[PDB]
């Protein structure tokens, strides 16, 4: 009863007796163990499967006067020369390996004990390659890149983190036993203002000027993604809006920054902000991974960042506008040369192809669980679809003899117009609108439809059964809709079976109708204009960038004639670094404008 | 001036909104046909219904009369819901605010 | 019995108990598991909770039919948790099993009637 | 509605027979106190505001 009695008094946290145990023990060490000097004092300690030795368990219990337990057992570790892995002691479990004493001690906010033992030595670049430390979701344990330097950023700890940095000892560089950097590992962590104080936004900074290089952002994990567009994958806004605005001012790390004032003459400031990873240029960029991961519900603001809007905004006008007008002219003769056809039955054929092709690729390869928000863009695509189908069976019942000839032909017929629609969002004028109409069809109208569909067909049937009148068939449903609108004839009942309830039925179901099901329409008029309508032009904005991504990924590589290619050479060190203007006024402030690169203002 | 804008942004608005259903769906009729058969027959058979008069079905040719039904219930109840959606809403916005900058323009 | 005559407050007292201090912890019912920075597991006791004893707390809540406070006397603790995950465990294929069946009755005995 | 969410499942959980212990939390977690057995559940909320140091707990590994 010796190793159970030192971890139970640590467990307590015993003032004297643990010397007293430690006595004890050093006087059991005169006994020859005929294995090993150290390894036998250490199997001692340590508990063997849970390897917590006696430094687990003296940090996982907090006591008043912890700083003097370890103290003491750092005066008896040092006098017996076990000061190495004694204290890099590493957890023998399998769901957690490689822990060590830096870990717990930096967890349970200990700043004086953290700064005890990196004094007399601690494994900084220990990795957690444990199953808890690296969880497969979120409800199984903490993330935060296996490593201590990022566990003090992780925890809201912006002082010992500070101090191991200072010590020439971290592996800033080494990113994890995972893949993801210690700034990977800082941006996944974070999450919306309504739950933090901003916190991870001030220790990017403090982290980033540590390291006075670019080695940070150019490393890749092993799905291979940088930490700026690890932001925008995972819809973070907050630690994106300060990476992309870096506005740093002072010199000697200057190079570290993505907005660079090019020239200030008076209140007229045009400031560069960098497009290594932002543009479609390269493989993968911000741009095409936020406007296409369909998992991100704040894409309200996360698109209207600085060099983001500028970079949609203008190229509307160099992209969507020879592209937009261009789909919606050849869709709109496609529209009237088909309806000529249609109507004339006692251009077409070739485009007809057109949208099954492009669709049958779009739809089969995107695949994102999307539909979330019902409206989304998918549903366009299943219309457009299935107007392309349509066509194509419609050529292919033309000589398949049969019947249903107009009957495909019709469905398509309306179908076409119902993709004139999303074609009339675009405008600058009804862009504010259309979306509106689009979500009260997939939100009130299919509502009401179903609740309407449901009632119609039930009671026409129970009419139909109990049948120069109204027999079956469509006569049954046909009766109940004029009804409705104000049309036909009631009674007349050529079968009396029981006529009694034929007029209560109808009955039923006009005062139902006419007032339930009138209910729930003007009822969600009420709570809709009141709300949503000033969220209209907002969700506009996210099928904006859906087109011109679209058109960007269909134009061939002939390009550099209509994008922002800012080259701006030695814009910092030697190299050359995209850039894009802006052109901002504030002509508020003034207070002197000092911060620039470029002494002449240019062009 | 407010009897003016009205026409040239909501009721032009629902003019268009309602005149590219009414052709698209009239055309759509006429070419699946004592019985209203193309040319102005078509387009009067839908402007009946949406004011409250004319007459149903009868289908004298039976191509698939279950879809001319259905074509005709869509159209019927997507006017006097969604195209009628967009009238009176726009009333609600208008008159809040728009009202004190009449003498203005 | 706070559950059997609709009082709320007594009952959130009793079923978050969170005793910390020790030679009295046992007469608790919320004990912290663990706790690794902000990610903190509580265990909530169910002696006399969940449905496998003879009379619970949640079988007699459920089917009083005296309590106008049932509002925010279903959403306590121990007892939303046991009652969104039971959602997906049990009524998933319950609830769909049932509207499945009545739905292919419904058309069925339709198709018998207008037939 | 949420009244009537409680009295479907309620219903399903009398008809079903005693076949069990495959789908509820059987929770069983052993010297949890003193030396004996009681059923617990997981909630696993995380505060991620307050922090200011955590040290009550009667299990040191964070577990599963």
């Amino acid at each position: 009863r010796l190793k159970k009695r030192i971890f139970a008094a640590v467990s307590e946290g015993c003032v004297e007796e643990l010397v007293e145990l430690l006595v004890e023990l050093q006087e059991l060490c005169r006994r020859r163990h005929d294995e090993d000097v150290p390894d036998f004092l250490m199997h001692k300690l340590t508990a063997s499967d849970t390897g917590k030795t006696c430094l687990m368990k003296a940090l996982l219990n907090i006591n008043p006067n912890t700083k003097e337990i370890v103290r003491i057992l750092l005066a008896f570790a040092e006098e017996n020369d076990i000061l190495g892995r004694f204290i890099n002691a590493e957890y023998t479990e399998e769901a957690y390996e490689g822990q060590t004493a830096l870990n717990i001690a930096i967890e349970r906010r200990q700043g004086d004990i953290a700064a005890l033992l990196i004094a007399a030595g601690a494994d900084v670049n220990a990795h957690a390659k444990g199953a808890f430390f690296n969880p497969k979701y979120q409800h199984e344990g903490f993330y935060f890149g296996e490593t201590p330097l990022a566990l003090a950023a992780c925890t809201n700890q912006p002082e010992i983190v500070q101090l191991l940095m200072e010590h020439e000892q971290t592996d800033i560089t080494s990113r994890d036993s995972r893949g993801n950097n210690i700034l990977h590992a800082l941006v996944t962590v974070a999450e919306d203002f309504k739950t933090q104080n901003d916190f991870v936004k001030r220790m990017y900074d403090m982290i980033l000027l540590r390291s006075g290089n670019w080695e940070l952002e150019t490393t890749r994990n092993n799905d291979g993604l940088t930490p700026l567009q690890l932001a925008a994958k995972m819809g973070k806004a907050e630690i994106l809006k300060y990476i992309l605005s870096r506005e740093i001012k002072e010199k000697r790390l200057r190079s570290l920054s993505r907005k660079f004032t090019d020239w200030a003459y008076g209140p007229v400031s045009s400031s560069l902000y960098d497009l290594t990873n932002v543009d479609t240029t390269t493989d993968n960029s911000v741009l095409e991974i936020t406007v296409y991961n369909t998992n991100i519900d704040n894409r309200h603001e996360m698109l209207t960042l600085e060099p983001l809007h500028t970079l949609l905004h203008m190229k509307w006008k160099k992209f969507a506008k020879h592209m937009f007008f261009l789909s919606f002219c050849f869709y709109f003769f496609y529209n009237i040369t088909l309806t000529l056809v249609s109507y004339y039955r006692p251009f077409v054929l070739i485009w007809a192809m057109c949208i099954s092709v492009k669709e049958g690729i779009a739809i089969f390869l995107l695949r994102p669980s999307d539909l979330q928000s019902i409206l989304s863009d998918a549903w366009f695509h299943f219309v457009f679809f299935i107007q392309a189908v349509l066509v194509i069976l419609s050529v292919f019942l033309y000589l398949f003899a049969y019947k249903e000839y107009l009957a495909c032909l019709v469905l398509a017929m309306a179908l076409g117009w119902a993709n004139m629609l999303y074609y009339t969002r675009g405008f600058q004028s009804m862009g504010m609108y259309s979306v509106m109409i689009q979500k009260v069809i997939l939100h009130d109208v299919l509502k009401f439809l179903f609740v309407y569909i449901v009632f119609l067909l039930g009671f026409g049937v129970a009419l139909a059964s109990l049948i120069s009148s109204y027999g079956s068939f469509s006569d049954a449903v046909l009766e109940l809709f004029k009804l409705t609108i104000g049309l036909g004839d009631l009674n007349i009942q050529q079968n009396s079976k029981y006529p009694i309830l034929f007029l209560f039925l109808l009955i039923t179901y006009v005062i139902l109708t006419f007032v339930l099901l009138l209910n729930m329409l003007i009822a969600l008029m009420g709570e809709t204009v009141e709300n949503v309508s000033k969220e209209s032009e907002r969700i506009w904005r996210l099928q904006r960038a859906r087109t011109i991504l679209e058109f960007e990924k269909m134009l061939p590589e002939w390009l550099r004639s209509r994008f922002r290619m800012g080259e701006l050479c030695k814009v910092a060190e030697d190299d050359f670094r995209l850039c894009l203007r802006i052109n901002e006024v504030k002509w508020t402030e003034w207070k002197t404008h000092v911060s620039f690169l470029n002494e002449d203002p240019g062009p």
